[PDB]
């Protein structure tokens, strides 16, 4: 199904086919999404690699700078131009993504991220047990995640943590209680996860661990099991990626080679009467792609839903057809614990992240198409955002996690740059 955000993924110098070139990589993506009809008005920039935080920033700010001047398809003389130039372009960044090792992840690193415009990091965990990090050879300790994480959701950022079901030394059953972990233990409280089960690749050190017969991978059976579980208990205020993989199978010596693991996953769950409420399950467009319903209006709510992490208080959002139960909406909204960004006080609450589900082309589906945007949703959500701000916690300012191109939305509320963030005086 197409959705209103383009999704532009690049990969960073140590594809193949553009040498790594930034400004070549991005301007193909969109020209590629352009063939096909899909809209690339809105463009979430995914930075791939895992090591870019650790390249030198001369480096990091000229990548960011080129995928921005693909984007605004006009040369720039440096990464604050390109990204005044993206904030009305025709291909507007309104959400980047850097991926990043968890010791990768130092103060230092979070502010060069923030200077770039990123809006969400994901952390490599993989797991949360040290003993599996260390048996695999891992550069990162669960330690590190626990404190990238408070960095991270302290400086306004979302969080994904890329997890790997089946590591050397899990259990299947040790699998399911680090997922419970994540969702129920604050030191963890991902706002997202991507999960797909570890594999056998030639020239890793699991293809080594493998050969030694120290390795025997997850098969499909298993995966499912583990995968149903977590997505059975799975909060509303998470967000799954579609579990999948760009990893073809000729290159697979062992584990899960079909295509369809997320479609045994759903299946698998329908004969357990598993229930999935996550946020891709619940949203308005995923909803009616698999079950063909729509919001019903004399039930829908603005919904709120608190939990404690990374020290803090994190205030779910959301507009919810509660009949139904399809979310339209959501914002997530922070008390914030230990910040260290400058314009971050003891009296700022944090808009981490402002979500209404937009357009969306269903091809299989015969309202083809829909969306919510522009029905008043977002300033509902903001509005009560800042009356909770100022009421309930007494918090003096509101500062918003915007991508580049969205910073113009917050202006008409009422919102102006405060460094890195859009702030407003409550």
């Amino acid at each position: 199904t197409i959705s209103g955000v383009a999704v532009v993924a690049v990969m960073t110098s140590p594809g193949l086919m553009f040498n790594f070139d930034p400004y070549l990589q991005t301007r193909a993506r969109i020209e590629q999404l352009e063939k096909v009809g899909h809209p690339t008005d809105k463009i979430e920039l995914i930075i791939m690699g895992g090591t870019f935080p650790a390249r030198e920033i001369e480096y990091q700010d000229w990548f960011i700078k080129r995928c921005l001047d693909a984007m605004n398809e006009r040369e720039s003389k440096s990464l604050e131009e390109a990204q005044k130039i993206n904030e009305t372009a025709k291909h507007r960044c309104v959400a980047l993504c850097i991926e990043t090792r968890p010791d990768y992840c130092s103060e230092k690193e979070i502010n060069q991220m923030l200077k770039l415009g990123a809006t969400r990091v994901e952390l490599g965990v993989q797991s949360i047990y040290n003993e599996i990090l260390k048996l695999c050879k891992r550069g990162h300790s669960v330690e590190d995640t626990i404190k990238a994480t408070q960095l991270l959701k302290d400086s306004g950022l979302k969080v994904s943590y890329h997890l790997m079901p089946g590591m050397p030394g899990s259990s299947i059953e040790m699998d399911k209680k680090m997922f419970k972990e994540i969702f129920t233990n604050p030191d963890f409280m991902p706002d997202m996860v991507k999960i797909y089960p570890c594999l056998v690749i030639e020239g890793t050190e699991l293809y080594e661990m493998w050969k030694r017969g120290e390795f025997k991978p997850y098969r499909e059976e298993e995966a499912i099991e583990v995968i149903s579980y977590a997505k059975s208990i799975m909060p509303k205020w998470v967000r799954t990626s579609r579990i999948q993989r760009d990893i073809p199978a000729t290159v697979i010596v062992d584990g899960v080679k079909k295509s369809n693991l997320g479609e045994l996953v759903y299946k698998y769950m329908e004969k357990k009467g598993l229930r999935c409420r996550c946020i891709r399950c619940r949203e308005v467009g995923h909803v009616y792609y698999k079950k063909g319903i729509l919001p019903d209006p004399e039930h829908i709510k603005l919904v709120r839903e608190d939990y404690e992490a990374s020290g803090g208080t994190e205030i779910f959002l959301s507009f919810e057809d509660v009949k139904n139960d399809i979310l339209i909406a959501f914002l997530r909204l922070r008390d914030p614990y230990k910040p260290f960004r400058k314009e971050i006080d003891d009296k700022t609450m944090l808009v981490r992240q402002l979500h209404v589900f937009g357009w969306e082309k269903a091809l299989t589906r015969d309202i083809k198409e829909v969306s919510w945007q522009h029905m008043g949703y977002g300033r509902m959500l903001m509005k009560e955002a800042e009356r909770i701000a100022k009421e309930e916690f007494g918090k003096k300012k509101i500062l918003v996690t915007s991508g580049i191109g969205v910073r113009e939305y917050y202006r008409k509320l009422g919102y102006k740059r405060v460094g890195a963030y859009m702030g407003k005086e409550l």
